[PDB]
């Protein structure tokens, strides 16, 4: 049964010129979302959805990080394959929870921005969580990316974005693929991290000058592995692996092959059809075990506040609603 959570996000300065009216209550104890939906003709309608998880245009990263996110790490540390991705409309905040941004001038380091999302977050706590334990542990990232089913590596060693990549079916592993010519990077320490990271925005601000409206239309997939060891009460050494992939994907108001699959994928599993497919798109090739597979699954939907995006907004909630219908059976490596 995977987790599904809803964040929204607040007005921003173009919505209050405006005069945006809101359209959306988050009630977190309940853990639903209200949405007004008859404007000036009924006052009283409604449209009303229950979820996991409901986070008001209040929340704050670090708020998102502590509920979502760290009962997810724990799993990872215990062996097991997470994902989370971000689902919704082009504005609404996906890119804000996965990745947030760098607060203005110094100000704030990276490891104590407010600003900052899910990624940096996470790797900074799995090397604080880790250390501060003991353990002998190696975490390795990487940062991949879909435009229009095509693969780019943003933090491979080559100088243009452009190289693309390759998808082939893993021999070990019947729902896994293997990424040939993908760059995994082996994070020593802490503060190896931020350039990591910044390398890795620096190749996405060229690709999306490279090709139109890319932000919108790609999907960003990061990974993280940890391999950790473990010594049994007979003094037997095993090393067990966790993994946690966050995505962000395209907008869902929409090169469209995978998002159109991946509602397709999860259309035949809510209602329960024979064949899934899986195979009709590079990103549920890359999902399929997160979707009815083996691994712990999370979606994080967003969206606007505002009445001028009620469609889309329903549209989000609507969709992300049915996904609570979705089973995986979680198994550690
Ligand atoms: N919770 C939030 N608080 C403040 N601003 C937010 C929040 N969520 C999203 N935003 C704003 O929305 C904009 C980014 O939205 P964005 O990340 O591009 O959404 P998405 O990636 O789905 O398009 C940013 O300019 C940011 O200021
Ligand atoms: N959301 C920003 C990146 S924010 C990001 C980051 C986070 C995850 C992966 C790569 C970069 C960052 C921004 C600018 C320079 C370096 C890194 C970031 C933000 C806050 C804390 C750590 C990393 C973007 O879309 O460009
Ligand atoms: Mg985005």
């Amino acid at each position: 049964n995977i987790q599904v959570v809803v964040r929204c996000r607040p007005f921003n300065l173009a919505e209050r010129k405006a005069s945006a009216h809101s359209i959306v209550e988050c009630d977190p104890v309940r853990k639903e979302v209200s949405v007004r939906t008859g404007g000036l003709a009924d006052k009283s309608s409604r449209k009303t959805y229950t979820f996991d998880m409901v986070f008001g245009a209040s929340t704050k990263q670090i708020d998102v990080y502590r509920s979502v996110v760290c009962p997810i790490l724990d799993e990872v540390i215990m062996g097991y394959n997470c994902t989370i991705f971000a689902y919704g409309q082009t504005g609404t905040g996906k890119t804000f929870t996965m990745e947030g941004e760098r607060s203005p001038n110094e100000e704030y380091t990276w490891e104590e921005d407010p600003l900052a999302g899910i990624i940096p977050r996470t790797l900074h706590q799995i090397f604080e969580k880790l250390t501060d334990n003991g353990t002998e542990f190696s975490v390795k990232v990487s940062l991949l990316e879909i435009y229009n089913e095509e693969l780019f590596d943003l933090l491979n060693p080559s100088s243009d974005v452009s190289e693309r990549l390759q998808m082939f079916d893993d021999p070990r592993n019947k729902r896994g693929v293997i990424i040939k010519g993908l760059e995994e990077i082996t994070v020593h320490n802490k503060d190896e991290v931020y350039q990591i990271l910044e390398k890795g925005a620096a190749k996405r601000t060229t690709a999306a000058t490279l090709m139109n409206a890319y932000s919108s239309r790609s999907h960003s997939v990061f990974s993280v592995t940890i391999h950790m060891k473990e010594t049994t009460i007979d003094g037997e050494e095993l090393v067990k692996i966790g993994k946690l992939n966050l995505v962000d994907l395209a907008g869902s108001e929409n090169i469209n092959q995978s998002l159109l699959t991946l509602g397709r994928v999860i259309t035949a599993l809510v209602e329960r059809t024979p064949h899934v497919p899986y195979r009709e798109s590079k990103l549920t090739r890359i999902l399929q075990d997160s979707l009815g597979g083996r691994t712990r699954t999370s979606i994080i939907a967003t969206i606007s506040p505002a009445s001028l995006n009620l469609e889309e907004t329903l549209s989000t909630l609507e969709y992300a609603h049915r996904a609570k219908n979705i089973l995986n059976k979680p198994e550690v490596n």
